[PDB]
C-alpha cells in the first residue's frame, strides 16, 4: 500500500502521453511570437472536442450568411508544448485551447473557455442562441452544464481509459459510471425534444455534440462506444446523426489549420 | 491485474459515502413535493462550495441595497437522495444543487449550474458584473474557467483524497498535480490584480473563492491545505482572507436553510 505523504511532492509519475506537459505550476515556458492574420477573429486551437465546437459555430454562422464571422485559424500543438509559449499564455493564462483573439474593435479582447467562446460569438451575431429571455436561460443551463460535465468525460474517463499507462479498476469504474449517467441524462432529454434545450439547434447542441455526439458515433476514444454501450442511447445517437449531417458541422470538422512555426 | 471488460457493467463498486446515490442512470427515483415560499427566488441548495456561491451573491446584492433579491432557501440533502425527487428533477434534471426557481415573471424559469445562477442574478440586477463590454468578457473568462476547473478539484482531488475507500497513488498524483497547477495559476493572476479579473470584486471572485479560497483557508477537505502546500500561494491566501472578511460573504456562509420534509 501507498503511504499518503503529509505534504505532496512532485515525484515525476508516468501519466501517459502528457507526462512533462502536465505540471503542478502554471505559466509560459518559452518566448513565442504567434502569427496573426487580418480577419476580426484569430482562433488559436486544435482539432479536438473543444476546438471543433468553435470551428462548427463559426462555420454555422458563415453558412447562415454572416460573412463577418470570417476567421484565421492557427494550430497550437498541445502534444508539443505550444500552449506554454509566452504569446499563447497572453491569450489564455490557463494554457488550453481554444483561445480566441477578437481584434475587431478598438481594443483587442481575449476570449477563452470553449463554452464562453460559443456564447461570445452567439451574442455578437444574434444567432444560435434564442432571443426570447426564457428560452435563452434554458439554453445557458445546458451550455454551462456541458462546461461542468465534460471534465469527467475528458479528464476522468478519457484519461483512465485511453491515456493512463495502466488500466485502473476503481477510477475506470467511477468515471465510467459518471459518463453513463451523463449519456442517460442527455438521452432522456432528447427523448422529449428535437434539440437539447428545445425545438431549435443552438450553441448548447454544438457544445454537447462535440463531446457526447462524437462519443456515441465512435469518433472519440478507441473502444469507448463499445465499452459505454453507446448504441443503447438511441435518442442521443439519432440526434447526433442529424447534427453530423448539417453541412456546417462537416465543414467545422474539416477546416484546416495554419501552422505557427 | 484487472481485465478491462469489453462492455462495462455496473458491478456495485464501493465508492465511499456516495455509493447507492451515484448511479449510471439519471432521473427521479420517488415522488417529491417541494415547498415553495412567496419570494421571487426559490433556491434549492445545500451549504457546499457550489451552494455558497449563490447565497454569497444573494447576500451581496441585499447588502448593496437590492431588496428585490430576497429569497427563500431550502435544503436538499444530497447524502439522503433528495436530489432524486420528482420536483427537484423538474428544476434540474441533472440532480445537483444549486437549483434556482425564479417565479417573479409571468412564467416560472428554472436556472441550474452554479456559475450560470451567478450570471443570471448579476445580469438581472446589474451588479457584480461590469457593464463595460471588454471588462465583462474577462470576468466571464474566469467564471467559465471556474466551471471547467472545479470538477478536477471536487470530482478528482476531493473524491480520491477524502472519499474513496482506499488512497490510490496514481489518481491522487494526477488530480493533486492538477489542483496545484490551478492554485499556481490563480496565485500568479492575483499577484498582478486585486481581484481575479481586474480591479473590482465580481461574480468570478465569488465563484472561485467558494472553492479555491475556502481550500487555502483550510475550510474544504480535512488535511488538504497541508497536503497541497496552501500557504505557499500567498497571493491567493491574501485575496481569500480579504473576501472572507466581507460582511455579505459571512452572511452568505451563515444563512440557514428551510427543511423540505
Ligand atoms: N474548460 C476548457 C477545457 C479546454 C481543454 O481541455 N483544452 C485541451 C484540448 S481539448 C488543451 O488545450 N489541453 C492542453 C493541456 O492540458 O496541456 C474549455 O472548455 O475550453
Ligand atoms: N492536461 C490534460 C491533457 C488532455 C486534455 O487536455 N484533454 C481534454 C480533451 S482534448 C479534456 O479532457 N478537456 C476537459 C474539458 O473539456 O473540460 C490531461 O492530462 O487530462
Ligand atoms: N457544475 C455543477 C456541479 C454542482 C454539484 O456538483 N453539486 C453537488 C453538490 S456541491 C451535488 O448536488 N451533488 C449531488 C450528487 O452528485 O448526487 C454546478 O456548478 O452547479
Ligand atoms: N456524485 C458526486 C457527489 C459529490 C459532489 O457532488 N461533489 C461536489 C462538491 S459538493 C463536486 O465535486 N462538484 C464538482 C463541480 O462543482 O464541478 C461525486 O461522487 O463526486
Amino acid at each position: 500500500a501507498y503511504q499518503l505523504p503529509t505534504v505532496w511532492q512532485d515525484e515525476a509519475s508516468n501519466q501517459g502521453a502528457f507526462t512533462g506537459l502536465n505540471r503542478p505550476t502554471a505559466g509560459a515556458r518559452f518566448e513565442q511570437n504567434l502569427p496573426k492574420g487580418e480577419q476580426a477573429f484569430q482562433l488559436y486551437s486544435l482539432r479536438t472536442p473543444n476546438g471543433v465546437k468553435v470551428t462548427i459555430l463559426l462555420e454555422e454562422l458563415l453558412e447562415a450568411g454572416f460573412k463577418e464571422a470570417a476567421y484565421d485559424l492557427y494550430k497550437i500543438a498541445i502534444m508539443d508544448g505550444d500552449q506554454f509559449g509566452s504569446d499563447f499564455v497572453k491569450l489564455n493564462p490557463n494554457s488550453k485551447i481554444p483561445a480566441l483573439l477578437d481584434q475587431s474593435g478598438t481594443e483587442d479582447v481575449r476570449v477563452f473557455e470553449s463554452a464562453h467562446i460559443l456564447l461570445y460569438l452567439a451574442e455578437k451575431f444574434g444567432a444560435f442562441l434564442p432571443s426570447n429571455p426564457v428560452e435563452r436561460v434554458e439554453v445557458l443551463n445546458w451550455l454551462f452544464w456541458q462546461a461542468g460535465a465534460a471534465p469527467f468525460l475528458g479528464g476522468g474517463f478519457g484519461h483512465f481509459f485511453n491515456y493512463a499507462p495502466e488500466k485502473l479498476e476503481y477510477p475506470i469504474n467511477r468515471f465510467t459510471m459518471e459518463v453513463k449517467r451523463q449519456l442517460d441524462l442527455l438521452d432522456k432529454e432528447l427523448a422529449q425534444k428535437p434539440y437539447i434545450a428545445g425545438n431549435d439547434y443552438t450553441i448548447a447542441d454544438i457544445a454537447i455534440w462535440s463531446w457526447y455526439g462524437q462519443l456515441v458515433q465512435g469518433n472519440l476514444y478507441q473502444g469507448s462506444a463499445k465499452f459505454l454501450d453507446a448504441s443503447s442511447y438511441q435518442n442521443l445517437v439519432k440526434w447526433a446523426e442529424k447534427i453530423a449531417n448539417r453541412p456546417a458541422v462537416k465543414r467545422g470538422l474539416e477546416v484546416t489549420y495554419t501552422e505557427i512555426k
